[PDB]
């Protein structure tokens, strides 16, 4: 019942539990990665752990970072909400755990780099763990407290990928105690986090930290956020500016944030959350800064450009019907009222505060008469989305990769529409196709919404899917190629573009992109080199 391993700084005590059918996995949840970003550490990169003294109480995730969750809802459920949420939660089959190895899966999760968390409720690690895989799931410091940037030395920007990099190295040192190949890490994301893992994918400060990489719904340049330090600055001053703050030294902006109360800061970014509807800060390019991890040191684009990441290999993913799921707070916030008053809503972040003043306008124009010939309305913006923040980045990256002499690279289209759909369930939605981080689910267990259901070995349809999406997972971990049989899902090859289509349990398929796909590329490519 009581699991009990050594990790660098001490000894933790995780669960024996229980993972799909008889298969059993040692649980460590709420280990601390790094010293508590609690004091004058609030937004600094994270320091070392003080080593402990006797058994660590690994037997459940900790508290979750400060944030405000515009989008979850009851999927989500933290035992709690706290700056000292710097922990990660680590599975494994239980016959693997050394006691004097496996392929690592390192996971990041998404929520727009506002909110989520690494927890279980969402994540669970059951269908994974099931296929003697280790699963290591954490969380990273959200909105203002992980992304707030004041291009200084203090806070140069990107904290919260900084801790992505702190537990990756984390993981290099503690890998084996768990019986775990630390030469042989797997990246994965979803949403922000799929835009995480891939941004880490190029900074050369992650170097050795992962061997390939899976992309689920995000890149590096998707258009739902901007790296762009004139935004930046913008946003920030806005915050600092609603906050209270009046100071402008930046290091006095900072002494000011760092002795805010929590909730200050909490009310202060709810307050760009209304603003911006899913978003708040983002990562930024940043500049050299002393004594600094430069985590981004350009613009992606022109990073990939220069094939700066072209040697991981990766799996990227997208779905049929992207932002079908988000629906629910399209409404909240009221889309088609915001588009009608800012028409650049409807122009990547990323165009507007790069391009020339005529420049944007007549891409302003272009956009707008793209999808909205009658009036500005709901689905016409749910399709924006879905091309603009989803389906153009993941294919056009799958291109510009396979077109770079770099590594392999497999492209899938998620379009399956299961029977029981937890993230329609709980926003009551209804729509045709595979909607925005439903994949997701297929391969990590919803525990806050399943109850004792058994999916393994599959039965119904859905969990056939569940067996399915976790085997290319475990089979790219575990030999590089979410495949057994070569042939049956290719490499991407840019003279002939084609994505592996998942949509029926156990049926392969590598197709070439619809006829509107084809147009929304080259209608995509004309924008963004105009
Ligand atoms: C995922 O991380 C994707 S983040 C997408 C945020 C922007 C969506 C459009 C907002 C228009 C107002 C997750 F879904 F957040 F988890």
């Amino acid at each position: 019942e009581e699991v009990v391993v050594r990790t660098e700084s001490g000894w933790i005590r995780g669960l024996k539990r229980r993972a799909e059918g008889n298969k059993s996995y040692a649980s460590f949840r709420g280990v601390p990665y790094a010293k508590q970003p609690l004091g004058e550490l609030r937004f600094k990169e994270l320091q070392p752990l003080e080593p402990w003294q006797d058994e660590l109480d690994a037997t459940q995730e900790g508290p979750v970072c400060q944030q405000t969750d515009v989008l979850y809802g009851r999927i989500m459920r933290p035992r709690g909400m706290s700056e000292a949420c710097i922990h990660a939660n680590i599975h494994v089959p239980y016959y693997a755990l050394p006691r004097d190895g496996l392929p690592v899966l390192v996971f990041i999760h998404g929520g727009g780099f506002a909110f989520g968390s690494g927890d279980s409720d969402l994540h669970g690690p059951e269908y994974l763990v099931s296929k003697d895989v280790i699963v290591i799931t954490f969380n990273y410091r959200l909105n203002v407290y992980g992304f707030l940037s004041l291009n200084s030395t203090s806070v140069p920007g990107n904290a919260g990928l900084r801790d992505m990099v702190t537990l990756l190295k984390w993981v290099q040192r503690n890998a084996h105690f768990f019986g775990g190949r630390p030469d042989d890490v797997t990246l994965m994301g979803q949403s922000a986090g799929a835009a995480a893992t891939h941004i880490l994918s190029l900074s050369k400060a992650a170097d050795g930290l992962f061997r390939r990489a899976i992309l689920m719904s995000g890149t590096s340049s998707s258009a739902f956020f901007t790296t762009n330090p004139v935004f930046a600055q913008y946003i920030n001053k806005l915050f600092v500016t609603n906050i209270g703050i009046t100071a402008t030294d930046p290091e006095e902006i900072h002494q000011k944030l760092i002795e805010m109360p929590a909730e200050k800061l909490n009310e202060a970014n709810r307050f760009l959350l209304e603003q911006f509807g899913l978003t708040t800060f983002f990562p930024v390019v940043e500049s050299p800064i002393n004594g600094v991890t430069t985590i981004l040191d350009g613009d992606p684009e022109q990073l990939i450009a220069k094939g700066r990441g072209k040697h991981i290999p990766l799996i990227i993913g997208f779905t049929d019907a992207e932002c079908e799921i988000f629906r629910r707070q399209f409404e909240q916030i009221d889309i088609v009222s915001k588009i009608k008053e800012n028409p650049g809503i409807l122009v990547p972040l990323s165009v507007l505060f790069s391009s020339a003043p005529d420049t944007v306008a007549e891409i302003t124009k272009a956009m707008h008469e793209k999808y909205f010939k009658k009036s500005v309305d709901m689905e016409g913006y749910i399709e924006l989305c879905t091309d603009s923040y989803f389906m153009y980045p993941a294919i056009s990256l799958a291109i510009k990769r396979a077109r770079s002499n770099g590594a392999p690279v497999y492209l899938y289209q998620f379009s399956f529409d299961g029977d029981y759909s937890v993230f329609r369930e709980v926003n009551h939605l209804n729509f045709e196709g595979a909607g925005h981080i439903e994949d997701l689910t297929y391969v990590f267990r919803t525990n806050s919404m399943l109850g004792g259901h058994a999916s393994f070995p599959p039965h119904d349809k859905d969990d056939h899917m569940k067996y399915w999406m976790t085997s290319f997972i475990t089979n790219f971990m575990k030999y590089s190629n979410p495949v057994t049989d070569a042939k049956l899902w290719p490499e991407v090859r840019a003279d002939n573009l084609r994505y592996q289509d998942i949509d029926t349990p156990d049926v392969y398929q590598n197709v070439k992109p619809h006829s509107e796909q084809r147009d929304m590329l080259d209608f995509f490519d004309s924008i963004y080199n105009w």
